[PDB]
């Protein structure tokens, strides 16, 4: 229910107990229909959302039980399932009380939030609430993690398995994570069929040079953390970009920061061995970072409590 944290640091989770007497305590998933205890939710072997990743998903967090732009994510999801010919069956106000609920059931302040749209056995949705996941963990959250550019693997691009829309098809993602643990790395930062920048195994790159601040716009997922540090940014006064960021500018970069729904805005302190500015977190990535926890507490639009 909770990991260690930095003391004084901008990440805590909350202090409460999980009731045991609930089955849905600490997990609930939400398939065919009916909501069930994480531990025993199980899918038909036969969906093709198995067999041919023929799928599309996302994951919001929850944080202080606030659910974080659950709207965003919600036309994320159904804006690929679309591409994809996927009919969730369900409206967008639909899934989002459904979401909701299982959060409130599971009774987790924190947690990591999954809805998965599957072109099924006639196509079905699977929502998910699970204890709060870490792609990096808390500690390199605040004093930064490493990275390396794979030798041996690129991203697929939107021509192939389209990373535009969120999939669960990691081939060359997990290749690439790999070749990091094999290098001594912690991830890796995958470049496209042209040497562009694409993104990493589960979080988009934002590159900062000369007080401004780049993220690829081609091979790379539109992701909603992305979007929330470029709007910090602009609140900030900071010009941030979308465009293509060259392997010369990711290895020149003055900070790289990593940045996905589970676990948020996370420094790169070295590339390929190298130290990035001083090899610690960056000015612009740690203001950004500090930023984004605090909008977890801020009443407003791009949060929402949860009723438990
Ligand atoms: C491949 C990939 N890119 C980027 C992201 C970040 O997207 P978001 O900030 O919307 O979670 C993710 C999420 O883990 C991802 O899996």
């Amino acid at each position: 229910i909770r990991e260690d944290t930095p003391p004084g640091s901008v990440i805590q989770y909350s202090d409460y107990e999980l009731d045991h007497s609930s089955p849905f305590a600490g997990g609930v998933a939400w398939i065919e229909g009916e909501f069930l205890p994480a531990e025993d939710a199980k899918i038909s072997i036969f969906d093709t959302g198995f067999g041919h990743s023929d799928l599309t998903y996302t994951v919001a967090h929850v944080w202080h039980g606030n659910i974080f732009r659950l709207g965003d994510h919600l036309d994320r999801l159904l804006d690929g399932a679309r591409k994809l010919r996927l009919d969730a069956g369900y409206t967008k106000d639909e899934l989002a009380d459904i979401t909701k609920q299982c959060v409130s059931m599971s009774q987790l302040r924190e947690s990591f939030v999954n809805l998965t749209v599957t072109r099924g056995y006639t196509h079905q949705v699977y929502i998910y609430a699970i204890p709060y996941l870490w792609a990096f963990p808390p500690a390199e959250q605040i004093f930064g993690t490493t990275a390396i550019v794979p030798r041996h693997v690129r991203r697929a691009g939107r021509n192939t398995v389209d990373p535009t829309i969120k999939n669960y098809q990691w081939g060359d993602l997990t290749a690439a994570s790999f070749e990091a643990k094999d290098r001594g790395a912690r991830t890796a930062i995958l470049l496209d069929s042209d040497n562009c920048v694409a993104e990493g195994p589960g979080f988009n790159v934002c590159i900062v040079k000369d007080g401004k601040l780049a993220s690829p716009s081609r091979n790379a997922l539109p992701g909603i953390t992305r979007k929330t540090v470029f709007e910090i940014a602009d609140q900030m006064g900071i010009e941030a970009t979308l465009r293509d960021v060259t392997s010369h500018e990711l290895y020149d970069a003055d900070e790289l920061m990593a940045v996905t729904t589970a676990g948020g805005v996370t420094p790169i302190n070295s590339l390929d061995g190298e130290a990035i500015g001083n090899g610690a977190p960056g000015p612009m990535t740690v203001a950004i970072r500090d930023r984004f926890w605090a909008l977890m507490d801020e009443p407003g639009p791009l949060i929402e409590a949860i009723e438990y």
